[PDB]
């Protein structure tokens, strides 16, 4: 019960959700430019991408970002066939795949209004899950993509969640709920082998997942924000509110965090050779060099919240409907702006570089 | 003043109108099927389609058409492929293109909703003008195209067309208005050298653009039905209505239909090489085994007109606005219901189907 595919997109961009929401991915994206750098630097070095270079961003979104990364490759390469590896540009053939019902409307307008491109590129929407085949064989020189790939195929079986049934949370949930585990590794292998036959011999991927360093499932490194958002509900449960208890009992984000679990993936499928993976950590300032450069109050109240709606608005809104949602953001807010204080809110961010082996 | 590219698409799917008025471009998709045939069993004898076929809907829209011939194509080639031909099937990699702001959200998800596909197939959509590049050089083999091709890339410029200002329609333009055809040749050979370079030498191309046989640039074949919606216009700028004379003096449909003149446009281009080329004839029945099968307060009457609505509704409420809409459907509705009684109302199909020629 409950098709994430069918289920689950980020709030649609324009408005005030995730477009106007999501400069935390984005400098994640800007951090990451280093290890993608030396990606296509490493893949554009000798032919392998003649007169044709594939790049596809796997669980890009609306808004910028979607094309934001695809966008500081076609660069870099376009950069380096100037100061010679080769006479002419490659053509670029984007691929931007998302689940169907996310905003690809949104982004073939107010985006592509760039009308074509430099070095002419073709984009190109897929429509689909990654956690199956979405392109023909050996079709992809590089793959992109920043947190999306810790989402999962589906809810874990096995739930007795029920204070912090929301996830895989600290505290309470008994480690028969890390089922999660046991799902993230048939998703992620399940990714990796696909992957694996649709990206070229010679081929690069780099993948960011939202994860964590303390190799403990649990911890406020990525089980808070969302012990939060379930901490405001079971508060509305008991307030009496639209979640009987027996309804919050069966709400449960389904992704996994999680860092060296993933080199533990990508060798296990002997498909990719690995580089450079490591985990960065990056705070919730959720910002930019905004007007009132606030507190809390605005740093991680609001910023950090309308964030986490535009990113779960739509799961809850599914599982209990418009009724709720205006009240559980509104103490979501506030939890975190508090939880602020006591402490210093941040992610962990599981990067990897990698390269299709064999042949 | 007016770009076609961000301005038209058809009313989008799910409701009354494009998708649910479309039945008779579905026809003419069907009574194409033959010369598609010819086409596909053409390309598959023998091997240039080896692993990989990719075929490429060109003006798809929303809702059943946009896959209904890719569709038919997949079908006949697994078809081929077990009477032999070869052992195994290709993969089969779809492309749908449309103009930016077309309904891809719609077919995303109410269509591929039918999770993948048999022979498997990666739908891709392709927001952009086929006035120009889509695909990197020598990507497609198959590129299909209904009713899509008689759109123009603009508006024609000089127009003096005063009363019946909609269309090339007969009867007041004065030829100076047939700057209409000057237009259609710089757009339509346009269109073949970007398709001549993005389509394999092998490669086939079955084009069905409405036209007409009487060589007439303004004829019943091709300029009623504009002509009707002009008539409806002109009595309520008459009538007071909000059209000054100032903005009906502005509207006009971009698009041309013809028939020979269009191998007259292939040859010139010497890029493809033609075959079957013929013009067959549809009428106004824009039905189907429809509960009343009525008369003509039906079968034109509004059958008619819901689906000159879906195709028009844009470019008018985009020229004149919401309020007036209403309005004129209802009297476009009844000018055709009569205007279906004094004679046999019907349109021509230019269809073409052709080779990548060269090497
Ligand atoms: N199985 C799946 N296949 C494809 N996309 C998926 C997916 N599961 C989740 N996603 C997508 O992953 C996207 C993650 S949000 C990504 C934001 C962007 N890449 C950035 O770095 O800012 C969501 O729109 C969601 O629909
Ligand atoms: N320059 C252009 N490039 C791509 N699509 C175009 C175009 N000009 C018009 N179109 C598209 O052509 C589509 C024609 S309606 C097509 C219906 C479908 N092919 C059928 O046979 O039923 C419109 O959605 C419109 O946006
Ligand atoms: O999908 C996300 O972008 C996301 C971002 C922050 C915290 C949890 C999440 O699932
Ligand atoms: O674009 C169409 O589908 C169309 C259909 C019937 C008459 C005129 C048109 O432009
Ligand atoms: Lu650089
Ligand atoms: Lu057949």
């Amino acid at each position: 019960m409950d098709v994430r595919q069918v289920l689950h997109m980020k709030g649609g961009a324009g408005e005030n959700s995730y477009a106007m929401n999501s400069f935390i991915q984005r400098q994640v994206i800007s951090i990451t430019k280093p290890i993608t750098e030396a990606a296509i630097t490493a893949l554009y070095s000798g032919d392998t991408v003649t007169t044709r270079l594939a790049i596809a961003d796997l669980g890009c979104s609306s808004g910028p970002n979607a094309l934001f990364a695809v966008t500081e490759l076609i660069k870099t390469v376009e950069e380096l066939r100037k100061k010679m590896g080769r006479e002419n540009s490659p053509e670029y053939q984007i691929f931007l795949n998302d689940l169907p019902g996310n905003d690809f409307n949104a982004i073939f307008r107010s985006l592509p209004i760039e009308n074509d491109v430099d070095g002419v590129c073709f984009i190109n929407g897929v429509p689909g899950s990654f956690y199956g085949r979405l392109f023909p064989r050996n079709t992809l020189h590089f793959i992109h993509s920043s947190y999306s790939l810790m989402w999962l195929s589906q809810v874990p079986i096995g739930i007795e969640s029920n204070k912090g049934n929301i996830y895989m949370a600290n505290t309470c949930p008994q480690s028969v709920l890390n089922a999660y585990y046991k799902q993230f590794q048939e998703d992620h292998a399940l990714f990796l082998r696909c992957r694996a036959q649709e990206v070229v011999p010679g081929g690069r991927m780099v993948l960011t997942i939202l994860g964590r360093r303390s190799e403990d499932r649990a911890s406020t490194e990525c089980c808070l924000i969302w012990q939060l958002l379930a901490m405001a509900l079971n508060q509305m449960v008991s307030e009496g509110l639209i979640e009987e208890e027996k309804m919050d009992k069966f709400n449960i984000p389904q992704y996994t965090p999680s860092p060296t679990e993933v080199e533990a993936e990508i060798l296990k499928e002997g498909s990719f050779l690995i580089d450079h993976i490591e985990a960065s950590e990056i705070y919730w300032s959720s910002c930019t060099k905004d007007g009132d450069g606030g507190g809390s109050v605005e740093e991680e109240g609001y910023n950090v919240a309308r964030c986490m709606r535009a990113v779960a608005e739509p799961l809850l809104l599914d599982h209990f409907g418009e009724a709720i949602i205006e009240d559980v953001f509104h103490r979501y807010k506030l939890l975190i702006i508090e939880r602020m204080s006591k402490e210093k809110t941040k992610f962990i961010n599981v990067i990897v570089s990698l390269i299709r082996k064999s042949d």
